[PDB]
């Protein structure tokens, strides 16, 4: 197997990797883990426009006001259990948002702010038939109302829920409530059950609180059951929301028609679905263990027909201290993160399923060390069934001494790991900023993108109508609308000329530049800044792009194209003037 | 050797420019790979900066722009020597110079440049320090610019050439000059600094006798613009004639890269639509502002022919020049006392070696040539146009910046290495020159005035975990210590604006702390033994939890907080 990629030649596999609490996602090269694009979402970026631009606002909605994300968990769309790459997931636990990414043109599209809940942790996607729901956990308790009269989480209307969201419309679609709360969460390949992991069944707020049980559960939906009751108006809505709103807490020892919960130790972490559905492993964290649930066991659970929910517990492996995250190679084996003894321990599904029924079998195959302290791990393509154990990376907290020292605040470790064979083998340290929790590998095959833009993409197509408001053809005009103290330029950019070089406003207008980039040809971006008002974007071909500021300031303001174009690209320039207060009315 | 294995560290730091998404990047060479990124004029959702108190403080009132746009990074010198003090970077969007301290890797100072639109160039003094930060503004502009003269013809319509005190930040002095400019640099004894310009067949090289500016400053000679204090000279020509703070060279044509060769001999000019570099003797400038050479053009020592578009110059310390061809889309390898002497007439062919590169290069740098110790090792040149050197990622595509082995006779290209939003041009520098903190100083200026805020409240930051109420202002301190907030739930009254203080106690390295306040768009690091602080208003009733953003510890999904705030 390759491990370098040298000049001109190109990577196997995309790789989306989650900027972690600086917001963004990236797209990188596997092998080479090299980063070929950022693509902003819950971050404002200077280099584009993304959260300064009127298109790039319109999308995060009212959320266009935060300038921060915290972003764990990237996942891409399935059919039937197989990336179909058309959009990539993501969350905010920061700001409570769930993300949509267009894998054609490798930007944001849609954003949602999940209502009545605080922080989207979890995130996976429906495999079966497709990825109709997007699965999203919030993670904190909170007053149901939250209006400040009750804060104690042990209120009978304290609570968090589950919630599942439209992936094609990115609307609501319904919300669980449940017991304890939620932390990581996979889907099963039938779209039948979800599952999520829970660490505070204790309902606290203190460290020594939330560690109190022996074992909290991981929670088990029935998604046909949830949407039987939504078809049959058998829900509730909280606040404004329209959102369907189901319960799933048990009620007096009673179980729910929605949800069973599985006895699993302790604080358990990740949640993660075999690539032969045959299994959820929820990693114990705090208990040195895994716990393999049985999907084909569930059915007959939520029948009644097992007399104890642990009853679907077909194994619990010990493997070492501070299991996290479980992964597979499509052969059988797991793979699995110990966080305190810092190491991805191998293991075999099945032999650790014949040990839990007391055979003596060791299926534990190899333990490596990384450097240092794992979270997640992901194999390419472990959430399919193409699962093609050839690589796997595992995300590492602390670097410590495995790069040069960079001050205080220290890299993550991205560690690419040759999992092809029968021994694990580190081939790379990857260091990467600001905590990319997870990431989500895909064939090079899986990704088409596109090269120039549709003139009718939704993207902008709500600026195209604004332009048709003002009879403009966006493909031709370059004019200067004026109507009362707001003005709208028009204009095609065609390196090296903007096709609006210079216009005059008043002090204190309210402008709005909108650029079309009617160049043809591929990789000719251009940019447009406006020099000392805070204003930048980008202008990719056959794209509009608009953006709006106040000319506060009188005076000549020079504005230039920032994404080099060409030769004479310091010279594609314009020119802003502002006439002065003093000079117009009041 | 090109490959940093698992365990095994870079050689040199690389500073890149973070182009138009405006951080500074921190690579390991010749990995390639990204260390860091320090934030500068982007707001980092991450750190905070941009957020905090502490990064708001040292942005002033250019912290309302979430823009910048940077170009050209450059790290202090002492002696001609890097000396691992600071790095300082261009701010073309909003008008700024930043500094960043190398011993934290943060921006710790900046500055709007005043009566000015669009810093671009820059380099630093070299010798017998950087005293002088010197700052090319691109754009004429009226003086004053207040909307009612808007002819940029006038007779006060021009742009400025900049020198900034680089240990104060503030402003040193400001010369007016004919023309646009371009790139600058500066030479190796401290008395010249020279530009490119590109207004008005022949532009020129503005060279600036910096001692002459620094003796009329000392003598009153200036006059200032507007409400700000710094002198200002002018260096324009009057009536055919000279300023004695200028002379401009005669330079084909829109002359674009400025460089000083390692040696201290030569500023070379690239010639840009002229396939030509020109070669500028620093040794003769004396003579030129004394009035003893008969014409300008008299300390042009060296033209040669090169290619086409050539555009910046770097230096291997052994005699050769290296120029990028923006046209012909490679590196070109030339040696420069053989230019002076075909300049002369000789038969001698001073063209090395041409390597392909991918594609249309701009700028290029080899190891320490800003310095001399230029040491021959490595050279990135950094290409416009990736085309299908990477996997395609949509309409943007990355800059390509590769890796070319310049040790030997030949040049060898090693890595393509693709990079996000234009880096520009970057800096090198060897491991051992750049020494970096482990943990916080707790009396380090960074976050002094938070430090003072605190003790007009009477808090010991080091040990204090308090909530202090001031009419609708609210200021929470707290120490933090992984796994647990040392204030782990406070309240406010609706409207109430929460100042929040954080000191990681901690000691052990890389353990950094983070804090998040949910829905409320607050988010910022603390790391080991720093104090960071950050205001926002309880603008909504009800239970809200913050939480630590910095994986920390096998409890961090449970280090947690509580804000209850009462309906008001
Ligand atoms: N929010 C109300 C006042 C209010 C509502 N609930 C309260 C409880 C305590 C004190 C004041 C209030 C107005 O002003
Ligand atoms: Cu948010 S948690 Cu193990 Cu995923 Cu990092
Ligand atoms: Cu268009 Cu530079
Ligand atoms: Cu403190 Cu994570
Ligand atoms: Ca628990
Ligand atoms: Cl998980
Ligand atoms: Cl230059
Ligand atoms: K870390
Ligand atoms: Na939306
Ligand atoms: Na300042
Ligand atoms: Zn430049
Ligand atoms: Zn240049």
């Amino acid at each position: 197997q390759k491990i370098h990629v040298g000049p001109g030649e190109l990577d196997d596999y995309y790789g989306f990797w989650s900027g972690g609490h600086q917001g963004e996602v990236r797209v990188l090269g596997v092998p080479s883990m090299r980063e070929l694009m950022r693509i902003p979402v819950f971050n404002v970026d200077s280099a584009t426009g993304w959260g300064l631009t009127n298109e790039s606002r319109h999308i995060m909605g009212d959320s266009a006001k935060f300038l921060n994300g915290d972003c764990h968990h990237p996942h891409i769309s399935m059919t039937d259990g197989k990336y179909d790459g058309k959009y990539l997931f993501i969350n905010d636990k920061a700001n409570s948002r769930v993300a949509r990414i267009r894998l054609d043109i490798m930007k944001c599209d849609k954003m949602i702010t999940v209502p009545n809940v605080q922080a989207i942790h979890g995130l996976r996607l429906q495999k079966v038939p497709h990825t109709k729901y997007v699965f999203a956990n919030a993670e904190f308790i909170i007053p149901h109302p939250n209006d400040g009269k009750v804060f104690d989480l042990q209120d009978e209307n304290s609570y968090t829920m589950y919630n599942a969201i439209d992936a094609e419309t990115m609307e609501m679609a319904f919300q669980v409530i449940v017991d304890g709360n939620l932390d990581n969460t996979d889907a099963d390949y039938t779209g039948r059950f979800a599952a999520a992991t829970c660490y505070n069944s204790e309902k606290a707020f203190d460290l020594g609180g939330m560690m109190r049980n022996e074992r909290d559960w991981v929670v088990v939906f029935d998604i046909h059951a949830v949407e039987a009751a939504v078809k049959a108006g058998d829900f509730i809505t909280l606040g404004d929301s329209k959102t369907p709103v189901l319960d799933g807490r048990k009620k007096d020892g009673k179980d729910s028609k929605f949800t069973r919960y599985v006895p699993v130790p302790k604080n358990p972490h990740g949640c993660n679905t075999s690539s032969d559905g045959k299994y959820f492993i929820a990693a114990g964290k705090l208990s040195p263990t895994c716990s393999m649930i049985a999907i084909d066991k569930l059915p007959d659970l939520f029948a009644g027909k097992l007399a104890d929910p642990r009853d679907v517990i077909v194994g619990e492996p010990e493997l070492g201290l501070g299991p996290l995250h479980t992964t597979f190679d499509g052969r059988g084996n797991a793979y699995t993160t110990l966080f305190i003894d810092s190491q991805v321990v191998k293991w075999n599904m099945e032999e650790a399923v014949r040990a839990y029924k007391g055979e003596k079998v060791n299926y534990i195959k190899q333990k490596l060390d990384v450097h240092y302290q794992p979270g997640h791990l992901h194999a390419s393509l472990c959430e399919t069934n193409e699962a093609d154990g050839k690589w796997l990376v595992a995300l590492s907290k602390f670097s410590k001494d495995r790069f040069l020292p960079v001050g205080p605040l220290h890299p993550e470790n991205d560690q690419l790991i040759d999992i092809s064979g029968d021994e694990m083998k580190l081939v790379h340290d990857g260091p990467t900023f600001a905590e990319p929790h997870d990431c989500i590998m895909a064939r090079r095959d899986q990704i088409k993108t596109k090269k120039i833009w549709d003139r009718n993409d939704p993207f902008f197509a709500p600026t195209v109508e604004m332009a048709k408001k003002d009879g403009i053809n966006l493909d031709t005009d370059n004019k200067v609308i004026r109507d009362g103290n707001k003005v709208r330029v028009y204009m095609t950019s065609m390196a090296p000329a903007f096709g609006v070089q210079e216009f005059t406003v008043k002090q204190g207008d309210e402008v709005t530049v909108t650029i079309t980039n009617i160049d043809q040809i591929e990789d000719v971006s251009d940019g447009f800044v406006v020099v000392n008002h805070g204003v930048s974007m980008e202008i990719s071909p056959q794209q509009t792009s608009s953006i709006t500021f106040v000319a506060d300031k009188p005076g000549l303001h020079w504005y230039y194209c920032s994404w080099f174009c060409h030769a004479l690209h310091m010279e594609m320039v314009g020119r802003m003037m502002v006439e002065p207060a003093w000079s117009h009315p009041q």
